[PDB]
Formats: structure tokens, sequence, C-alpha cells
């Protein structure tokens, strides 16, 4: 037997595999990431159990409280994302308490994530956030706008640019999911040629995985597929 997490993150795996080698990668290539946003600890605790060792938070309390609990018990190896739009009230605790920050989508921000960075903590992992293809939604930056912010936080000295994210609009047809995401492997490739240690892409959900994999995401963020509704 197995328990409904530790099932459902085997299957999450095996088709990330899958797809990856689909589409001549390597199986290695793609990170996955469990989103535990309103999961209990106890949640987290059976992923841990079954090797899952990478989470995204939305809310800061919650997520705070949550990496508090794993430390004081002891766990190591564990990484932690916040992937909520960021509200500059709670951006300390991000930078005191977090491994990377996904949704960096203004100079401002960032620039309070940096200063705010514990000196004892290495430095902030951080992604710019492009919207993509969402034209009702106000979260993420236009690809216009990548070069001039790319340049400013590659710049702060306490975070470290690791690459891109989007959450593209829900879209319910497989090329139109493809064309989107192949648009964010063009952006991040051209990151590449500018910047040290572009490695990472974060895009891509269950509904839109095969697509993101298949364009080049290299992090992909599975919430009720792992956890359950």
């Amino acid at each position: 037997m197995m328990n409904d997490i530790a099932h459902n993150l085997a299957q999450v795996r095996d088709k990330i595999s899958a797809a990856a080698t689909r589409c001549g990668r390597s199986p290695e290539e793609i990170t996955l990431v469990a989103v535990s946003k309103t999961k209990p600890a106890s949640a987290i605790a059976e992923a841990i159990d079954a090797g899952q060792r990478q989470f995204s938070e939305h809310y800061v309390q919650e997520g705070v409280d949550k990496i508090r609990h794993f430390q004081e018990l002891g766990v190591t190896g564990l990484e932690w994302n916040f992937a909520g739009p960021l509200q500059s009230n709670k951006s300390r605790l991000v930078a005191e308490h977090f491994d990377w920050c996904i949704t960096i989508d203004r100079l401002r921000i960032a620039t309070r994530l940096n200063d705010q960075r514990p000196a004892e903590l290495p430095p902030l992992n951080v992604l710019i956030q492009i919207n993509i293809s969402d034209e009702n939604s106000k979260s993420g930056i236009q690809l216009a706008e990548l070069d001039e912010l790319a340049a400013a936080v590659a710049e702060l000295p306490r975070l470290r640019l690791r690459g891109l994210s989007a959450i593209p609009a829900p879209e319910s047809e497989y090329v139109r999911q493809f064309e989107v995401a192949r648009q964010m492997a063009v952006a991040f490739a051209g990151l590449k040629t500018r910047y040290p240690h572009i490695d990472t892409l974060a895009l891509g959900q269950s509904d839109d995985m095969e697509a993101a994999i298949a364009a080049g995401s290299t992090m992909v963020a599975i919430g009720t597929a792992i956890f359950g509704a």
C-alpha cells in the first residue's frame, strides 16, 4: 500500500519523466515543486516521507509557520518557494525564511527583499515573473520590460537571479499552451546569453505540463494532483 500523497507524487513524477524523455530531455532537467498552500504541515510531512524536498507556499504567514515547524523538527534538505503576490509590508518575513521567490515583478520588491535578507543566510534565489498571456492579470511584467528589470535585479547582491516564471491564462487548447510556453522558452534562452546562472524557467501546472515541458520548462509546480482538492 501507499498513502495518497506518496501515490500521487509517484504518478506526477512518472508523467514528468515520460514527458522529458519524449522530448529528448533527461527527466533530471525538470524539478517538481509541490504546491502546499492551504495544506497542513502533516500533509507536507507525508510528502517529505515520500522524498519531496521542494515546496511552494502562497501566503506569507502560513508559509513561515511551516518553515519554522520543520526547522524545529530538524528536517534537513528542504527548499521553500514563495509564489504568491508579495505585498511590500510582508517582504521581511519572506526574506528571512524562504529559499526562492518566484514572483518578482517590480524592482521595489526585489530591492526590499535584498535589503532585508539576513546577513547569515545564502542569497535569496529569485525569478522574474512575466505576464505572458493574461489580459486579466496585473501580476508579472510584459516581456518588453524584462531587460530593464533584469539588469536592476542582477545588481542586488543578496539575491541570485536564476531565471523566469509565468502563469499563463488558463487555456483549453494544447496548441495554444505550447505556443505560449514556446514564447517563454525563447525569452529564457535569450536571458541566458546575457546573465550568469540563468538555469530556471518556472512554468507549468498539471493541465499544461506536457506543453510546458516540451517547450523547455525546468520547474513545474503541482498542487491538487499531489495533495487533492
